[PDB]
């Protein structure tokens, strides 16, 4: 009365300590993977503004160089 | 006989000149004009450029900010 | 005698085609002065709002190259 | 004689439950040694496509520098 009973209250401490280990484990993984992709969307957004800088910067050229014109 | 009648062949190379010396005039001067209204126009442009340009700045402080973050 | 009262008919075309020209030239010179102080304005106006782009865009420029040293630096550590 | 069937009956539930601590953790540092590994890719790419955009962005500023002075030295004349 303890040995398959108190082999009760340890084989479930047991699996209620597969489970909240298995969360930690899924936790520190999701979020390391969300963090990944949101870097990597970072770079794909800095391309856009690259492109956006490149317009303008075109664009200046062009009105100093109208300003030279006279 | 050449009186009023080169006094024609004058009176008329007159007015002939107070013509194209007149055309030269506004043409000179809607060069000028037109040439000045350029200039400014160019103004208002580059001030729009300079619009795009601050936009592709502040959104680089921002990729590169979060890039500090992690 | 009369080639003096006809020679200043003359000399009332020519005379007279030629001061068109002055007052054309007279005219127009004071328009190019005009000009000139418009222009001037435009220059002003030009250099006081260059001022205030240099100093916008060497701020962005500061903050960027500083933001980079800081991620060049994260990334020795 | 019997705690001893018994005994390593408890120690096959507390010898059960830390391996798979010891599995997680060894399949977590794997993944974690494989998320190094992308963020290295990441890293390069990212230093390569700097060097680009360095070398493109000096190109325009000092395009415009150099048509800035041009102007500042024609305003001179």
């Amino acid at each position: 009365d303890a040995i398959r009973q108190e082999f009760l209250q340890v084989s479930q401490e047991a699996n209620t300590y597969r489970l909240q280990n298995q969360k930690d484990y899924d936790f520190k993984m999701n979020q390391q993977l969300a963090e990944m992709q949101q870097i990597r969307n970072t770079v794909y957004e800095r391309e856009l503004t690259h492109r956006k800088m490149k317009d303008a910067y075109e664009e200046e050229i062009k009105h100093l160089k109208l300003g030279l014109e006279q």
